[PDB]
């Protein structure tokens, strides 16, 4: 009858434009107004900004658009003892301060077959690349980055400097298999083959919480439950929130 709440981003950790700030409990929520009521986000510069649930017990909020770089955020999750709903009650508190990086932004352009990444508006890297075949698109949209690994089994294929930016399985990461495909014909499952080179920069380069947009591909959008994909959800959606959903 007790639900622990965890948060991310990490305490003390620098992320990117695009992090939304997520609690996650290990039971189910039945009252996630209540729940939404013991969470007090405060940010430095002041931002608007909403609660929106992406399934039973996980809930994340953001604000409108993507946070401003410096922007200092404090995460007090005041869940200890707390009704949450059918007989279930908050075990604890948890809390989180965070910053927020440069804007990182990078974008796949299917009309052109290249990842351009920008810091702050600025073009620093381009990358030719490989997204998802006709049968598999990719979809268009934007993905948060997630977790990162330097060499992971994908589900079996092994595969180097793999950046996560959706939990349906979408990577940015080493294709040495389609290197001659990259810039100019889609080869994949929808994952972002670039380069060994070229995902090695991107892997060094990025950090949890930046963006990949991926536009004019022949697939639909990314859905905004995904788990990296709350940025596709239009704003009066996710301010109008699903606590009584
Ligand atoms: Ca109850």
């Amino acid at each position: 009858h007790l639900t622990m709440p965890y948060v991310m981003p990490g305490d003390g950790e620098v992320v990117g434009v695009g992090e939304p700030v997520a609690i996650r409990f290990d039971e189910n929520i039945a009252d996630r107004g209540a729940a939404e009521k013991a969470i007090k986000i405060t940010t430095n510069p002041p931002v608007e900004g909403a609660f929106y649930w992406l399934n039973n017990r996980e809930v994340r909020w953001r604000p409108e658009h993507f946070w401003k770089p410096g922007t200092a955020v404090d995460v007090a999750v005041n869940t200890y003892g707390v009704d949450l709903g059918e007989g279930m009650f908050g075990e604890d508190n948890v809390q989180t301060h965070f910053t927020i990086g440069d804007e990182v932004i990078a974008t796949a352009d299917d009309n052109t077959k290249i990842l351009t990444v920008r810091v702050n508006g600025e073009v620093v890297k381009s990358m030719p690349t490989s997204m998802g075949k006709d049968s598999t698109p990719t979809a268009n949209g934007i993905y948060i980055v997630g977790s990162r690994y330097k060499h992971i089994i994908m589900d079996r294929t092994d595969v180097d400097w793999a950046t996560q930016i959706s939990y349906s399985g979408v990577f940015v990461h080493s294709a040495p298999w389609s290197v001659g495909a990259q810039g100019h014909t889609n080869t994949s499952h929808g994952c972002l083959n670039v380069s060994p080179s070229n995902a090695q920069w991107f892997y060094d380069h990025v950090k949890r919480g930046d963006i990949v947009e991926v536009v004019n591909t022949v697939g639909g959008t990314l859905p905004g439950i995904d788990g990296l994909g709350d940025w596709n959800i239009p704003w009066d959606q996710w301010r109008a929130g699903n606590a009584k959903a």
